[PDB]
């Protein structure tokens, strides 16, 4: 019934209603004009006529390693494609943000309610006559089917570009802080109402479960030590509420700032490292600054510790998936000069498209032993019979799996992928084909095109029969994959724009923040400047054992 | 004990210890460099020879009216000229926010509590020697001997730029959606957490609040009619809680978004006249828009209301206010091509100088009555028995009193001025001459300099002693008035970054938002770039009488 149902506006033009059977295209901005906003203007054309295709600059990016190894080395050079592409892939995310699962129109509400999730498309209306909108049946295929024809894992399919067991939990831990849904409410809302990297993965949501984490000697983190090692406190010693099954032994009912960190002992994993890793910035900071109180250690830490992440976050664990010859750089200045907002609302379709679940193995390999996930969930045993040393040992060469090219999703987890495609009918989402539109990508024009094979693409088109009518979560999967890659181009594209912008929209990137007195002086600014996966396991693991994101890297003698 | 107790940091440089009797200064993006960050780089000191100062500036746009005449007619001059106040005022601000009442030095828990009003100085160390940090006595004047001898009223003193009741109680309506402290947390505390104009005080806080106001009917706020004209819904009706003695009949308990504004008919005419354009928007959208529902006309109409509001505030509330002959502009598009924050955070300090209850009279004459406090404070019989039409005739001919000057709060709200001063002390308040160096004034050397007189600066300073340990929201109140104004320096120059920052701050300002889609189409949007205090009056006050925020201004025949 809505005449905005077809959405029939394109280049980011917005639809409205005009009447009953009326619509009107609000091109304001866009670069376009006319009816439905696609005829472009005169400087629009001459952009449209130069710019190259994703595919273009992707094989740019990951050829010529002769060149970049020169440009790498020229720090004005460095530093200005940077900047480009913190610019260019900011530009996709609107800011501040506007739709969500209940407002496909700009709302206070909308604006104001940290509750949801935010949108990067609005909702199919609830009176479109089919689910895509005008496009399709009166409804999508068989989940299961879906899930069971082109998702589910056969044999395990590995990562060409060697993603590590350090580097899935990584991605586990780092984006459980930013993705937490509110399943009391629907999978349209989250907890995590800081809405990117404040590291309440560490420190807690709220002040009152923060203040049970911490000792208050120091500006540190309740601890204890066990065989000689360093891990977080029980529940019994701080009364935060942790998720456990009832047999856990109370002293293996570790405590962190998440509540759902004892799910794996990979994640584990990092929540000691973590630990570890603010009480020696406390007392790194101690020693600059003996005149201060527990108070401003801990916040002070915790800013470094912010910067850390982002730190390696990009220069480590977004260069290592990129593919990139290009060394990315997390640099704050370079934004200074440039039209940018320090603020950032986690999108809806951010979470979905991070559903790297292809990424976990059959079995998990520590040492001698090959644990399958009914021995692997919910044990910190296995985290203390090993050691973090051995842990870190073991998961830098066991390859991950690879989430594009399909059918590798662990049936362990299938539950949580059929979920994935029906919560997200429920909150409505359009189609994929209208979010490679929205992301500046050509629509597929056939399945063949989308996976790059034939077998799944027949079996797709059976289910779906329009290639305008496939979804985005399961083609996130299924998608042909870039040359020997991890990732199919919507995954990239989509991605990094939310990516980027989540990072650099933190306020400890903003003029007023990006000082050394924030962080303790030259000393706690150093902390962050040179931070990186190997040194966070180096200083806190026992050892200082070789590490990195990629099975492929040689140890060195 | 805290060595930058002395505040050395001069330009905005940052002071951090470096150990229990030494400091340093981050000089960062100042201008300045050296030990407190007073020497000048190059580019510095010819800015500095080049700038006129604040009481130069107020001249020139005070005067040559004639010349303003043709620069206001001049599209491209205008909006140059707007585009430099907005730009050169909002910088003196810091976003995102940094300090609060608990914390001088930056951390999350400052950032990311909205809870907290954020602060424009950081807070005097409480292991200070001194209340100011190491100038003064042990201890400041008794605040009982401060407001008797310079602030409390003797003969009403009127201003001289013919602010009337019309201004007085749109400047208390206004203000108190965003100025909303939390008493059950204490003064540095704020129950607006949208720290802004969101237009809280017409339709709620909370969800559930707004909820109970709102019809669900054309997206229209419920009312009633009494004698032909339209009032707020009681709260018997709505079960809104409101803040009323308990004398009040049921029928007089109305209910609206802010729950003390039942305290005056002033605020309660605000109310009333903003309930109807908000139902009146809606009757206007619901033609345009026959084919939607309740809820789209709501929020619509809400963020029509919003731009209302902010253009009303800028172009007839603040151009009034200011005396210039500068015909100022609410322009959004003027900050597209420009650097700038669409955020924003309530400042204690800017609460703390808004509170301008000299303005209030000594009766409250309408018709020809003159209604003393004790009969017109929570008495909306007042309203009903007059309505608005002559309450409008009424208060539009009516004098504020003056502001700056001295001498002139009223002896009914002395307890509110005295604790303006108690609580300023417990904020532990940087002194007024630190404040004035922040927002870039150069600091009075003497009582008599700050007054311009001789008998309340030989008081001040027999209580004082030194004109560095004067406080701030005492000498807002007695500092020496511009030519035939309302304010003097230091509340203009204070007040103005606060103004804009918090105004151009919205999100509807921002790009994505500012355009007619946003609003519902043209029609929509016209309300906004159309908006003004007499239109606001002329559509909603029985038969459309003559307004405006000065007695000065003759009403035509
Ligand atoms: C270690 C084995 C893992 C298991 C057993 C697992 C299982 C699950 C389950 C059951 C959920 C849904 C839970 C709920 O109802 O909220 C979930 C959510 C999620 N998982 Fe996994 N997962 C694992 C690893 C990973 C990895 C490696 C990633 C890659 C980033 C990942 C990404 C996510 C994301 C983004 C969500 C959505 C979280 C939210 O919205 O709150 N998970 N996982
Ligand atoms: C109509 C007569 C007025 C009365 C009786 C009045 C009385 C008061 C009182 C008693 C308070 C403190 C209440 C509390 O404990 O929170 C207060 C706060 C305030 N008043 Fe007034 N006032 C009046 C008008 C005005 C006017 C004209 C202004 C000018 C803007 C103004 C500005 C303020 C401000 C800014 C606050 C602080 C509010 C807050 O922090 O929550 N008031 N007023
Ligand atoms: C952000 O948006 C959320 C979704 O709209 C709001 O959550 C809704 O709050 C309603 C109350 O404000 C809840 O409804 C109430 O449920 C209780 C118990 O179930 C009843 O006692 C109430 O009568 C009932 N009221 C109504 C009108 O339904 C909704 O259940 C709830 N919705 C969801 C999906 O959780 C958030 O409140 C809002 N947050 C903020 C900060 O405004
Ligand atoms: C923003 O900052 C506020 C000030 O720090 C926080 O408010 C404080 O919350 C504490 C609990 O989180 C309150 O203390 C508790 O009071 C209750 C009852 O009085 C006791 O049961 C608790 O044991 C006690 N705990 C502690 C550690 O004191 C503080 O009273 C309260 N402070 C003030 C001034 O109100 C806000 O919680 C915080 N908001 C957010 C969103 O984090
Ligand atoms: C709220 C903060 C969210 C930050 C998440 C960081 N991103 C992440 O972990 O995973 C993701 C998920 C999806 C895509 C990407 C990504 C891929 C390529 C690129 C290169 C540099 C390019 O721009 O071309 C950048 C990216 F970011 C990262
Ligand atoms: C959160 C939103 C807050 C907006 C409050 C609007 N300001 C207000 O109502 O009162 C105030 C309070 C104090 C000062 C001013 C003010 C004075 C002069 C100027 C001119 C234009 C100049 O720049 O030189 C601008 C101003 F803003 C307004
Ligand atoms: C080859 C020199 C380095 C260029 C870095 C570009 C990084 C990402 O640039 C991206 O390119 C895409 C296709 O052009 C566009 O669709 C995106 O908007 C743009 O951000
Ligand atoms: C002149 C600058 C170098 C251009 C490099 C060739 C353009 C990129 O070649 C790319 O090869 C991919 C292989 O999978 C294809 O998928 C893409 O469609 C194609 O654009
Ligand atoms: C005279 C032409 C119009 C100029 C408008 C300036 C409006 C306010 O400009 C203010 O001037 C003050 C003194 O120079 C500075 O301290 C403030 O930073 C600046 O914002
Ligand atoms: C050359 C441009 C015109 C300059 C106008 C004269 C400078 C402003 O003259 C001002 O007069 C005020 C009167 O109260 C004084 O308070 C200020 O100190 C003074 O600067
Ligand atoms: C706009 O799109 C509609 C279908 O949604 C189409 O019928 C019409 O031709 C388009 N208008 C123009 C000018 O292309
Ligand atoms: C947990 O791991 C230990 C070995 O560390 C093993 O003995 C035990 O059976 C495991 N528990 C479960 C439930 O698999
Ligand atoms: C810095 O300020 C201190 C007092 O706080 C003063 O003693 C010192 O001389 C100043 N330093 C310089 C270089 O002016
Ligand atoms: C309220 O106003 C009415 C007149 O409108 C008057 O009769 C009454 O006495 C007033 N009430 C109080 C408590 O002053």
């Amino acid at each position: 019934a809505n005449p905005c149902c077809s959405n029939p506006c394109q280049n980011r033009g917005e639809c409205m209603s005009t009447g009953f059977d009326q619509y009107k295209c609000d091109c304001t901005r866009t670069g376009f004009y006319g009816e439905n906003c696609t005829t472009p203007e005169f400087l629009t054309r001459i952009k449209l006529l130069l710019k190259p295709t994703p595919n273009t600059v992707h094989y740019i990016l990951t050829h010529f390693k002769g060149v970049w190894n020169i440009v790498n080395n020229i720090p004005f050079l460095r530093s200005l494609i940077m900047k480009y592409v913190l610019t260019s892939r900011s530009y996709l995310i609107d800011s501040p943000p506007t739709y969500n699962v209940h407002y496909g129109y700009k709302s206070w509400e909308a604006f104001s309610n940290l509750s949801y999730y935010t949108r990067a498309l609005p909702p199919v209306a609830d009176d479109c006559p089919t689910p895509m909108g005008v496009k399709g049946n009166k409804e999508l295929p068989d989940s299961k089917e879906v899930l069971e024809k082109v998702l589910l894992r056969r044999e395990f399919i590995p990562d060409p570009q060697g993603s590590n067991m350090m580097f899935a939990f990584f991605a586990q831990h780092f984006t459980h802080q930013f993705f937490k849904t509110d399943h009391k409410r629907g999978p349209g809302f989250t907890r995590g109402l800081g809405h990117g990297v404040d590291l309440n993965h560490i420190y807690g949501e709220t002040l009152d479960r923060q203040h049970k984490l911490r000792l208050f000697k120091d500006g540190k983190l309740k601890y204890q030590v066990i065989g000689g090692e360093v891990y977080p406190p029980t529940v019994k010693d701080t009364q935060v509420e942790m998720i456990y099954p009832p047999h856990i032994p109370e002293n293996l009912q570790f405590a962190v700032g998440q509540e759902v960190f004892g799910l794996v002992p990979g994640l584990m994993m990092y929540a000691t490292i973590w630990l570890r890793e603010h009480n020696r910035v406390c007392d790194i900071l101690k020693q600059e600054h003996p005149e201060w109180g527990d108070e401003q250690l801990f916040q002070t830490s915790r800013l470094i510790l912010i910067g850390e992440t982002i730190k390696i976050v990009i220069e480590d664990y977004v260069q290592h998936l990129s593919g990139y010859h290009f060394k990315l750089k997390f640099d704050p200045e370079l934004l200074f000069n440039q039209q940018f907002q320090y603020q950032n609302r986690i999108a809806s379709e951010f979470n979905t498209l991070y559903h790297w679940h292809p990424l976990l193995p059959d079995t998990f390999n520590i040492e001698d032993q090959e644990y399958s996930f009914k021995q692997f969930l919910y044990n910190n045993s296995i985290l203390l019979e090993h050691g973090l040393t051995q842990f870190v040992e073991s998961f830098t060469r066991q390859i991950a799996g690879r989430v594009a090219g399909g059918r590798n999703v662990p049936i362990a987890v299938q539950a949580v992928a059929k979920a994935s495609i029906d919560q997200s009918r429920e909150m409505k989402y359009q189609s994929l084909n209208e979010y490679r539109k929205r992301f500046s990508l050509k629509p597929y024009t056939s399945f063949e095109e989308l996976t790059g094979e034939k077998e799944m693409a027949a079996e797709l088109k059976a289910l779906y029969s329009d290639i305008d009518v496939m979804e985005l979560y399961p083609a996130l999967l299924v998608e042909k994959p870039r040359p020997d890659a991890i990732f199919g181009e919507t995954m990239v594209e989509l991605g990094a724009p939310f990516s980027l912008k989540g990072l650099m929209g933190n306020p400890i990137c903003s003029p007023q923040y990006w000082k050394p007195s924030t962080f303790g002086g030259e000393v706690g600014f150093k902390i962050i400047n040179t931070a990186s996966i190997q040194s966070l396991i180096c200083n806190n693991v026992k050892g200082c054992p070789f590490t990195s994101f990629n099975v492929q890297d040689p140890q060195p003698t």
